[PDB]
């Protein structure tokens, strides 16, 4: 497969390998607000990410993928919508090349500058694969960011994005601790929905929190220094690596919050 984010091989292309992608659960989603609805019986939330190890950090033609020891139940999300305990493996972000689009969800066809994607697995299936090819298999945490105030808690990440400029490339990202990108607030929205790459697979509980993160102008245009090119291949700006909106079809978007 070479699916990318081009004219030739984007989301428009998705479709011809991945046949899901025309599927009845497609993420993202608008979320709109006046459409949404309040649910009293969503639990609180539970971000216990205390014991994080992180390892490595990847770029693997598509993002960047800070990468998580998921052996035992270290970092882990719960609560909320979800049954169980789901174990965080890795984040990434989507990001724009201008600061006016960027984001895969938006909020009453609001684009944020980016999107920061969390991704958990559902430990009652013992591995990641073998979550991926159920309904609840995995849980994914989306944050927005604004351009505005820098996040300190980003400028680890953004500090090594010289070291893995094309594909294939890694580092070690020891020590880096996700809690410092997270808001304030914990207020969310939650849907059913998939992964936003190939292979698009329809198993993922979508938390949205609705306060976004704001990082800075230099931070995000140190993102789009990337490339999605590998190493003497010619340069192709890691930048635009986002699916847009897809069709809600038969799904309620639920709010945490009044
Ligand atoms: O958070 C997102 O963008 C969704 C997402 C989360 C995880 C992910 O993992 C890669 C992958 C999953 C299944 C099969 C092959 C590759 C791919 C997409
Ligand atoms: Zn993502």
């Amino acid at each position: 497969h070479h699916w990318g984010y081009g004219k030739h091989n984007g989301p428009e292309h998705w479709h011809k390998d991945f046949p899901i992608a025309k599927g009845e659960r497609q993420s993202p989603v608008d979320i709109d607000t006046h459409t949404a609805k309040y649910d009293p019986s969503l639990k609180p939330l539970s971000v216990s990410y205390d014991q994080a190890t992180s390892l490595r950090i990847l770029n693997n033609g598509h993002a960047f993928n800070v990468e998580f020891d998921d052996s035992q139940d270290k970092a882990v999300l719960k609560g909320g919508p979800l049954d169980g305990t789901y174990r965080l493996i890795q984040f990434h972000f989507h990001w724009g090349s201008l600061d006016g689009q960027g984001s895969e969800h938006t909020v009453d066809k609001k684009k944020y500058a980016a999107e920061l994607h969390l991704v958990h697995w559902n430990t009652k299936y013992g591995d990641f694969g073998k979550a991926v090819q159920q309904p609840d298999g995995l849980a994914v945490l989306g944050i927005f960011l604004k351009v505005g105030s820098a996040k300190p808690g980003l400028q680890k990440v953004v500090d090594v994005l010289d070291s893995i400029k094309t594909k294939g490339k890694s580092a070690d990202f020891t020590n880096f601790d996700p809690r410092g990108l997270l808001p304030e607030s914990l207020d969310y929205w939650t849907y059913p929905g998939s992964l936003t790459t190939p292979p698009l697979l329809e198993c993922v509980t979508w938390i949205v929190l609705k306060e976004p993160i704001s990082v800075s102008s230099e931070q995000v245009l140190k993102f789009r220094k990337l490339n999605f090119n590998g190493e003497g291949e010619p340069e192709e700006l890691m930048v635009d690596n986002w699916r847009p909106a897809q069709p809600l079809k038969n799904r309620q978007i639920k709010a945490s919050f009044k």
